[PDB]
């Protein structure tokens, strides 16, 4: 039976969707079926209408039904990506990009999803990475490098539609969600910031659902990282369940830092302060890296089911100061620009 | 200072807007400016949110500041409109059409918004011969001559047609089909208004009594936007600048329950004939929805006056209505209006 009046109805009626309605309409926004006016009463619906882990499943699965692949045995069983929503108000330094570099630095393989803003694929142009490549380049970055990066846009070409309409509304929605949730190399482990507070708890259990291990983290100071200015939430992700938890890493010794302290501004900005970093200045920025780059692999720790919260804390922030202590953080970006030169 | 992104997010917020910000939206979607993603999105994110009277008043404001007005000292300070929102979901006959012409040879004036829809009013006008495409200086004409005019939507409201097509886009009812009852060009006073959807019906009300208007809008409990014979119905009662809720049974004034197979309509022909058969005197439940709902186009007319009083009114309204199709006057009343369209320039 179904239809747009009746999947809008629904959700103007502030019910829950029936199972395969988000997909159905997701799949009609990404076959070119669904008008701009269409796209975006879903979108704002199935937002005021708060959406179900199930609703967000439904729309990513499509998605992913979609998408480019990697090739087969590309992506290894322990890759992670490190990543957010955005739209957390605040023009911080990319801490995503940096960590992602000090975690593939530290030997744990990543592979990052994301686009252009200030953002994360502006960032790593600016620093020279190739952030364009298909399939079979970002499979053989990841071998040859340890990092890959997946350009939005290249990998999902049929959001394009629905790409226009967040535009032209501006506002944000429950499409802002699926970045993380749409990863074309489907890595089973990540540090997930959320900068809806009310959505985080739904973007973990989509990722329980597909029995990820991620930490979804939403800084009570409201970025979409783990913070050092004060206490994080963290949903923690293992085993298909969900547990929520209050993260203070003074706990590690972290000094509180201010806001302030974590603002950049234009890509040319934000890459200066990656190399700034990657090169061994102090301060609040790395602390930060670090402590982010130490979540992301102790996400990756808890694909073992004999993995420790405390210990995997401990070793993570020992494995991402040393990454960068070493210089072999450094080091891996100029291989990952190495590489995008040599085809 | 305002936009798309601040209306939007404040509406997502479940916050109500500030003065100003609807007629802004309003404006931007009337003049060509709003995309029709933007469009879609405020409509739809005004109906989750709730849209309160001062909101709808603004943009009913809006288009009627854009429509095409009748020319001044033409439209008589009582007349009336007898018009509903639709979207009821039940083929129905053309009651508030009906209604209109009983109405008009009571001796009431009748400036009668409306459109297409099944057939809708204007539909079935066409198909009895009426003319539905007169601009505002002839339907001024059509009121002065035959006592009784016709305003298309389309023809008055040209500048909404890039919100009339994203309505029909998402089909999903929204705040923006509460409009076309609250924005007649010729600016009526007093009229019976249905509405289709019971949980915006007070909110109607409250526009309609933002302007002083004499109003009842009908709700009704069998989900028609008109006072049924097929059970109670809810009626917000505008006069004198508030609001009451009251709940209406025809069994109170001698009305037998009717099912709601008996009022049923069909394509515009079918419905054509039906107007006809009441004209002509036909007993049977649709005469009687018909004549109800004249009567209570005829009590919001009483209730321009304070002096009104509701059962004497609704007697009268009854009386009134029943003696325009007994004498033939309602069914001469058409003709007339017929052989008016047909005799233009
Ligand atoms: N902006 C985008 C994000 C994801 C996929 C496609 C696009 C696109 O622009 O076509
Ligand atoms: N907003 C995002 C965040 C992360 C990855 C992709 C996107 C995207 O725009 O599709
Ligand atoms: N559907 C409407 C509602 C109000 C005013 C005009 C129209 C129109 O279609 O022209
Ligand atoms: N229901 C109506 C009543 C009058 C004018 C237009 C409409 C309309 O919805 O298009
Ligand atoms: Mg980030
Ligand atoms: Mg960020
Ligand atoms: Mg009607
Ligand atoms: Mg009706």
């Amino acid at each position: 039976v179904p239809s747009w009046p009746q999947i809008l109805g629904r959700l103007t009626d502030n019910r829950d969707l029936a199972r395969g309605q988000a997909a159905w309409a997701m799949d009609q926004i990404m076959t070119g079926n669904a008008r701009p006016a269409q796209i975006a009463a879903f979108a704002v619906a199935m937002t005021m209408k708060a959406p179900t882990a199930d609703e967000v499943g439904e729309l990513a699965g499509v998605m992913l039904s979609h998408a480019h692949p990697l090739p087969a045995d590309t992506v290894p069983d322990d890759a992670v990506d490190v990543v957010g929503t955005g739209g957390d108000g605040v023009n911080t330094v990319n801490l995503s990009t940096m960590a992602a570099i000090v975690v593939a630095a530290a030997g744990v393989p990543v592979v990052k999803h994301g686009n252009r803003a200030s953002g994360g694929a502006d960032t790593l142009e600016a620093l020279g990475v190739r952030i364009d490549l298909g399939p079979d380049l970002v499979a053989r970055s990841l071998a040859e490098v340890g990092i890959g990066f997946c350009f939005a846009p290249r990998f999902h070409p049929s959001y394009r539609h629905a790409a226009a309409v967040r535009a032209e509304i501006g506002v944000p929605t429950v499409f802002n969600l699926l970045g993380p949730l749409t990863n074309p190399a489907r890595p089973r482990a990540g540090l997930i910031g959320c900068a809806f507070a009310d959505l985080a708890e739904v973007m973990a259990g989509v990722f329980a659902a597909r029995r990820s291990s991620v930490l979804v983290v939403h800084g009570d100071d409201g970025l979409d990282e783990l913070t050092t200015t004060t206490t994080s939430t963290i949903w923690r992700v293992a085993a298909g369940s969900v547990d929520k938890l209050t993260f203070d890493p003074a706990g590690f010794g972290f000094a509180r830092a201010q806001l302030d302290q974590l603002a950049g501004g234009d890509a040319q900005a934000n890459a200066a302060a990656v190399r700034a970093v990657l090169g061994g200045a102090r301060g609040p920025v790395r602390d930060a890296v670090v402590l982010n780059a130490a979540g992301a692999i102790v996400a990756h720790a808890g694909l073992s089911s004999r993995a420790e919260w405390l210990p995997a804390w401990e070793e993570g922030l020992r494995r991402a100061s040393a990454a960068i202590d070493t210089g072999a953080a450094e080091q891996l970006l100029a291989r990952w620009v190495r590489f995008g030169r040599q085809i």
